Formats: structure tokens, sequence, C-alpha cells
């Protein structure tokens, strides 16, 4: 009745999953149990397992065990390759569907790289830590985002607070500004600047944010319905190479914010 992997809880949220014996293969892990843990804990770091997922064919075949892949024009896999931070967002903003899971495989992460950790914000925890007056204000705010050339048109109008697709709580949908692109609704224009200051401070809080330093062959599973994610600005030059696959909910979740 024991698990077939070791688990350690991450601060402030998430699970770090590691092998029980040397050279344990990633294919040994029970995918349906992992999906349940990812929905409950929002972030899984699978570290130390043997895999050949830098092979695009093998990675795609592996991800199909998790569900329907959300395909992009370039295919199933985005190869993320290498100063400013990348703003918090959720994936699928400008697409017709929002994927439930992001899978990141680390094909390359030199110790040579300094900083630039991937950021993960548990918006369920943000909602749970808010006062009632805060949450009431946030539920009344909606935001229009304008982006780059995209395949499906490029304007997003999203409430700041949404109910989770599983109807078991509320989440935050927010795209932080980068250093009009963003336009806030239902708030006095006189208060927008300070609200933006205050809300970004709330998201970049040690109670809510986990910053991940990559190691080669990490497989990270992200609950895109519950989290926002981004990246710290890089101090040094980096050769990091991540490989990203999106997995649809069943049925796929249509993106009502796309305009
Ligand atoms: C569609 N879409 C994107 C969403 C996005 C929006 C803003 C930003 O800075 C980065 C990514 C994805 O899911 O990849
Ligand atoms: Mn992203």
């Amino acid at each position: 009745e024991l698990n077939s992997f070791q688990t350690e809880e991450i601060t402030p949220f998430g699970l770090k999953i590691t092998p029980q014996y040397s050279d344990q293969h990633i294919d040994t892990l029970p995918v349906e149990q992992l999906k349940e843990l990812a929905r409950k804990h929002h972030l899984l770091i699978l570290r130390g397992f043997k895999s050949d997922l830098s092979d695009h064919e093998k990675y795609e075949k592996y991800a199909r065990n998790w569900g329907e892949i959300m395909m992009w024009p370039f295919g199933a896999i985005l190869d993320v390759r290498e100063n400013s931070y990348m703003p918090l967002h959720w994936d699928g903003m400008y697409k017709p569907t929002i994927p439930e899971f992001i899978m990141f495989h680390c094909a390359h992460a030199p110790e040579s790289d300094q900083g630039g950790r991937t950021t993960f914000v548990n918006t369920r925890r943000v909602v749970a830590n808010a006062t009632q007056q805060q949450l009431e204000q946030w539920k009344n705010i909606s935001i229009t985002y304008r982006i780059k050339v995209t395949h499906y048109g490029g304007e997003v109008h999203s409430p700041l607070v949404e109910e989770h697709p599983d109807r078991n709580g509320f989440v935050i949908r927010y795209n932080e500004p980068a250093v009009h692109a963003i336009e806030y609704h239902n708030i006095n224009p006189d208060q927008v600047a300070e609200f933006q200051q205050d809300f970004i401070n709330i998201l970049y809080d040690k109670r809510h944010l986990y910053a991940h330093a990559w190691k080669k062959s990490d497989l990270v599973i992200v609950d895109n319905f519950s989290l926002l994610h981004g990246r710290e600005g890089f101090t040094s030059k980096s050769e990091r190479h991540l490989q990203r696959i999106h997995i649809q909910s069943n049925p796929a979740f249509n993106n009502q914010a796309l305009r």
C-alpha cells in the first residue's frame, strides 16, 4: 500500500517526487495517481528519474498517457531555449482552449546558469489568504489584455477571479505587466496604479510563490487551472533548454476570455 515513489512536500506548496531505487525509470510512475496529486498539490517536481524524454517522439508518446495533447501550430512540444523577468500568466490566454496541465521536461540545465528560476504562484492560496473585502473587490475586476502576431486573434478579456473548472474553489487569472497592453475595468482609474502595485506584491509573496531551479531530466507537472507561472530575470547568460507539452482537460476547457 506504500507509494512506488518518495514524496516530500515543498514550501510553500507542491510535491517533490523522487525514485525509490537507483535508475528507476519515469515510466514506472502511475500516471493516474500523479494526475490526482497534481490536482491536489498543483505542482509536481519529478526529480532523479531515468528517462529519454529529450527525444521528441518519446516525450510525445509519454505525454499521451496523461490525456489529450493540446496541439500548437509547431506541434506538440515547445522547445524553450535561451535579462528581464517573464511576467506571471496562465497558459492558453490567446488560444481557444486552456490546458489543464503543463509538462516541462528539462533537456539542459547547466550549473553554469545563475538565477532565472521558473516562478509558480498558487492562486488558490492567494484567494484563501485574502480578506472578504479584498476578495469582493477582486471578483468585480475584469481586465483586457492585448499582445505579437498570433494565429487566433489577440485580445483577452478575463475576470480577475474565476471559479475553478472543477467547481471546488476560486482562482486568479492575471497577466502581470512586463518591463494599451493591460486595461483594468470596474475600478476607479484613480486607484488602478496602486491596485496594480498591491496585487503584484500579493502574488510575489513567500506564502504564495515557489521558484524552481532546474536540474537535467526534471519533469515538472503544473496545474495550469490553479497556478500562474513566470520566470525571474536572469543575471548571467544561460543555456537552459526546457521542453513543454500541454494536456487538455477532459473535456477540453474552452477559453471564454478570447476575443
Ligand atoms: C496563448 N497563449 C500563451 C499565453 C501567454 C500570455 C502572455 C505571456 O507573456 C506569455 C504567455 C501560452 O499558453 O503559451
Ligand atoms: Mn507560460
